[PDB]
């Protein structure tokens, strides 16, 4: 009963890995050898890009599964895919120019804030169903 | 079903995370630090490093919360969960003001975490015996 | 039954905590007072080391549980242990010299990429039966 959620989660974790590869690729192109995190405009953008995806990734996974379990698996899955796409736009946009990230960032944050809300409703909804009412 | 309290704490915790991230985005405006910069003001560097610290501990906390939650007791884990959330509000806002004023916040969250870890470990160990050689001390 | 997955997960989270302690220890040895993240080669290596484990940790936990549930708990558990060990080699190798992180990194990344695939199979496998 969590098969779709699990599918989205492994994709999402591939996008994360693939983002991390791109950063390792930039350390070669722009000659930023560890433990450096600065030394090229081009590199600083690609680095901070994924860093942003890393710091939001746990938030997304929690909200995805909580909406997924407690409200509707299929809707959460779809919003999940939208988020994946939002972060593709974020990363590649940011990589080009800092200013070109916002479209990516706004839709990712949208979908997140939405999953949060659907999760919270679904949890509240089930909190009544372990007290009396199951709203239909 | 069995995890409604854990799920509640988790959504709240993930809001604190988002709310912290908003505050940093707000400081990039106040202290005029445009991406991809992470430095250029003492005030901004503290607010940035603050949540960065919460980001790097957040997965640790979620694992330990659910593992204590499932394998020991949902209700105790939930409450300790709330304590941690509060501890990190003290950490972030303390740090934001002065570096030195973060410690009370940090030592709390660390306390609660290290506790969740232990309750999780007992509960997992406890169930590992009761799937192989019985572990239940229920005498009185 | 997810008892073995839960066991690995708590250990992995202890390694994470322990790595974070080591960085806090380096802020004392190399006198890097917050909010600084630079000012010693020795400190920058120990800092970037854990940062790297933090940014992979959620990836690992998802892939661990997805391979664990959807394919086989016991195989995933073992690969789990391997990853833990791989990251001990990564962190401590990096801490000494940047160059001596690679064996740690290649194996951690190997096991991850493997768990990913075992997870993907196991999900696909169950998608055919529903
Ligand atoms: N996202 C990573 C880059 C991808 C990665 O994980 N890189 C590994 C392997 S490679 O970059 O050496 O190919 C690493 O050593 N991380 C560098 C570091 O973060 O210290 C980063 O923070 O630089
Ligand atoms: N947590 C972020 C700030 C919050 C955030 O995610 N902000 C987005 C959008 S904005 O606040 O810059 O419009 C970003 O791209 N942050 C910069 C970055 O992470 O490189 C940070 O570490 O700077
Ligand atoms: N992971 C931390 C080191 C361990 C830690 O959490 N340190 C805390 C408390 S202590 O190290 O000062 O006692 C901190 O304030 N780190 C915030 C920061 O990273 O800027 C780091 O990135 O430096």
């Amino acid at each position: 009963n969590s098969i779709l959620l699990a599918a989205v989660s492994i994709l999402s974790a591939c996008q994360q890995s693939y983002f991390a590869l791109q950063v390792g690729k930039a350390r070669l192109k722009y000659k930023v050898t560890p433990p450096a995190v600065t030394g090229s405009p081009e590199f600083e953008r690609v680095f901070r890009a994924q860093q942003n995806c890393v710091e939001f990734y746990p938030i997304f996974i929690i909200t995805l599964w909580m909406a997924g379990w407690y409200f509707n698996q299929v809707f959460a899955t779809c919003l999940g895919l939208v988020y994946i796409y939002g972060r593709h736009l974020y990363f590649w946009g940011y990589s080009e120019a800092a200013k070109k990230r916002i479209t990516g960032f706004r839709l990712s944050l949208g979908i997140l804030a939405l999953l949060t809300l659907l999760g919270a409703l679904g949890i509240a909804n089930s909190f009544l169903d372990e007290y009396l009412d199951l709203n239909i």
